[PDB]
């Protein structure tokens, strides 16, 4: 319900990349990659908001691997800050070398969020991530992710990547459509939206409480599968749709699952469920502090909380092996690198490298479902001050509901 | 005489940053610094348009070195980016922390151009820096300085930095007034200045003419003495005046060095001598492959080229003691550290730590003569178009004037 309004205004775009340079450029990289060991013909040029891309034509036999290694060489002999080199371009046969432009233009959440896109998005917990290469909106549904992992080292643009979605959401659903539970060790990143009415229960801090917070999570999800199951329903969605038929009808559905036990008791009448969304600042403590319970309820929840609605995002500034492992990664395809230290760190998040290469303050890879290759993705920028209108707009619409039983 | 209408407009500053947020961090500060061994309060706070510095009060034995390390962890404990401290704050007994802003507004050319201070300064070389960190216009003059060193890694801003050092003097004075000798072994960054008339000889990428050129201005130096002697004047601004005032008095005087040597011979007239400058965009190549002559050539330029109206910026993106040696360092007090990898980096340069906990893009600690402390300067933005721009605008207005005889 809180205006768009309260968003800060998209600056201007002063653009201007005459074909000039663009032509001196593609010029430089053929000489400066053939310097190397690599013979190449630049096919075309796409400038955009953040970066350009040169696509190019590698010779036969050169593999497309040793451009990529090249990428922090390429960019010294070019005297540019990075480098992106683009393996692979869907529907082609050309390679992607991505250049920084000079005067990168910002991309502002009230621009992302005033697309159609999002305007008109039907989920509940869409994530409008940011602008891809060409400066189109690059709108997302966390449900049918249906869970996220997120990583990328310090000044990368996690934590605003992180407020962006957490916004997504609370410009689009009120509280009986979306509830959160937010975790966060440290006090500051996500300590304010304390009190807003979406929470189930107080920020985070406590490990051990965060791991009652992912239990309390595996048993809701659980008593909405027996739900489900006795309304003959598949999904959360359908389960809402025959709570509300029955209303429209003026016949508002009985909880099928209360078990009357005094002659006081009455069958509660059911109500549309929100979907519960679980969102980690930084779960390396978690993995450290508890251990494997903890992944334990993290694997279980991936595996079959989706129809119940209840959906993960789990961020960390420390992608390692330790952190983010296997049984983690099988059942959440989904994932977001924003800029990482190490090929190395890219492969645990992404199981492919290229993540070492973004820029940071925001830039990241985006791999979707059923996909392999990562789109590049410019994230939007939303300062902590916009986050606390939109906190205060919300406590204005409704006080704080926490149910304390859910850390207890 | 080329037109400042040739740059890009200043962009909006929508900045906004509440006394709310401001109290809370000063607040996170003290809490957070105590955690570490250091007992704080925040003295008093000043917002600028990159960076807010937080001046605090250490209690009284607490070493101000102490601060100074713990920046990095310091910075994450409080969830930002970046943390700068400044050990002294002339006039006060206070300790600074600077904290970047989350969204820093661009400092760009035309603004600092646009100011009094340079569009009424009198120096042949003035170079505009950029903003301090209230913001306020930053202009010096080469010619007081009368040398400069320049250092940063990789995509710090010393080229952007270069640029605008370059700009600042091609927006103030025509080829009578200034010549310039540049040095760029790669061919990149200093490369697009090829054929403006204030040009001495093109673009220097081999090391071998490097060494001449330095060779010839040394030279040219010794004979500026000779006439300033001959003529009984000081320096070049002397040296200037004589000639001007003989011209008005419709008496213009005769080189009092030429020898005539044939009766064909007639004593050519003089004309006012323009200042010179020698930019090196990276010396540390050629301090690798000539080696001792050059250090000599330097050393002996930064001891007396300044009565002669010669002037040396040597920048280095390689700060080591094998580069910036203190032979160099000796004559050429006046310092500018772009960020830098190190501290020890940061010492090789301003000879104290600090350049390490730079932001990047521009951000850096001039020091200027005379100054045991350095000012936090915000580089003012010049794009590699707006170079073109000028470059073609001076094109225009005259044609090269090369001398072969400087790298002969
Ligand atoms: N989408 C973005 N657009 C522009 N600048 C951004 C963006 N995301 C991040 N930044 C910059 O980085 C800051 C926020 O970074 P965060 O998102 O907190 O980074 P982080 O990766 O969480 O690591 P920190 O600094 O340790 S909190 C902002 O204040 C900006 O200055
Ligand atoms: N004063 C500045 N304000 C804003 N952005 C800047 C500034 N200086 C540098 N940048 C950014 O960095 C780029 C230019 O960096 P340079 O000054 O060439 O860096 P460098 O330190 O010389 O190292 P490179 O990238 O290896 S050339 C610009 O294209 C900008 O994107
Ligand atoms: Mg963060
Ligand atoms: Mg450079």
């Amino acid at each position: 319900l809180p205006p768009l309004s309260l968003l800060d205004p998209a600056e201007v775009k002063q653009k201007s990349y005459s074909p000039e340079s663009l032509e001196a450029m593609s010029r430089l990289l053929e000489i400066k990659l053939k310097e190397f060991g690599v013979e190449v013909s630049v096919d075309s040029v796409h400038p955009g908001p953040v970066i350009t891309r040169f696509e190019i034509q590698p010779a036969a036999g050169v593999k497309v691997s040793r451009i990529s290694n090249l990428a922090k060489d390429l960019a010294r002999s070019l005297a540019v800050i990075s480098v992106r080199v683009v393996e692979v371009i869907p529907g082609k046969t050309t390679v992607g070398i991505e250049i920084p432009n000079e005067d990168r233009q910002m991309v502002r959440f009230s621009e992302v969020l005033s697309s159609p896109e999002y305007d008109e998005h039907k989920s509940t917990v869409p994530l409008a991530l940011g602008h891809d290469i060409g400066g189109r909106p690059i709108i997302t549904d966390l449900a049918k992710m249906p869970h996220l992992l997120v990583a990328g080292t310090t000044g990368s643009g996690k934590s605003v990547g992180v407020n962006a979605m957490l916004l997504s959401i609370l410009f689009k659903s009120t509280p009986s459509e979306a509830r959160l539970i937010m975790i966060d060790p440290k006090m500051l990143e996500l300590s304010i939206y304390e009190g807003i009415p979406h929470l189930l229960c107080p920020v985070v801090t406590d490990m051990k409480e965060a791991a009652n917070a992912l239990r309390w999570s595996v048993a809701e999800m659980e008593r909405r599968y027996r739900l489900m199951a006795a309304m003959g329903v598949r999904n959360l969605a359908g389960f809402n749709r025959k709570v509300k038929d029955a209303e429209e009808a003026g016949t508002p559905l009985t909880d099928p699952l209360f078990r009357r036990e005094s002659p006081d008791d009455e069958p509660p009448q059911l109500s549309t469920l929100p979907t519960i969304v679980v969102v980690v600042d930084e779960f390396a403590d978690m993995m450290m502090i508890v251990g494997k319970k903890v992944e334990e309820l993290i694997a279980r929840i991936a595996q079959k909380a989706r129809a119940a609605g209840i959906h993960l995002i789990l961020a960390t500034q420390r992608p390692s092996v330790d952190v983010i492992t296997g049984l983690i990664k099988a059942n959440i395809p989904t994932r977001i690198a924003f800029q990482v230290s190490s090929k190395i760190d890219s492969r645990t998040i992404l199981d492919q490298g290229g993540a070492e290469q973004l820029l940071g303050h925001g830039d990241m890879l985006y791999l979707p479902p059923g996909t392999g290759l990562p789109i590049r993705v410019h994230g939007a920028f939303v300062s902590d001050d916009e986050v606390h209108r939109v906190v205060e707009a919300w406590k204005l619409r409704g006080a704080p509901d926490y149910i304390e039983d859910i850390l207890a």
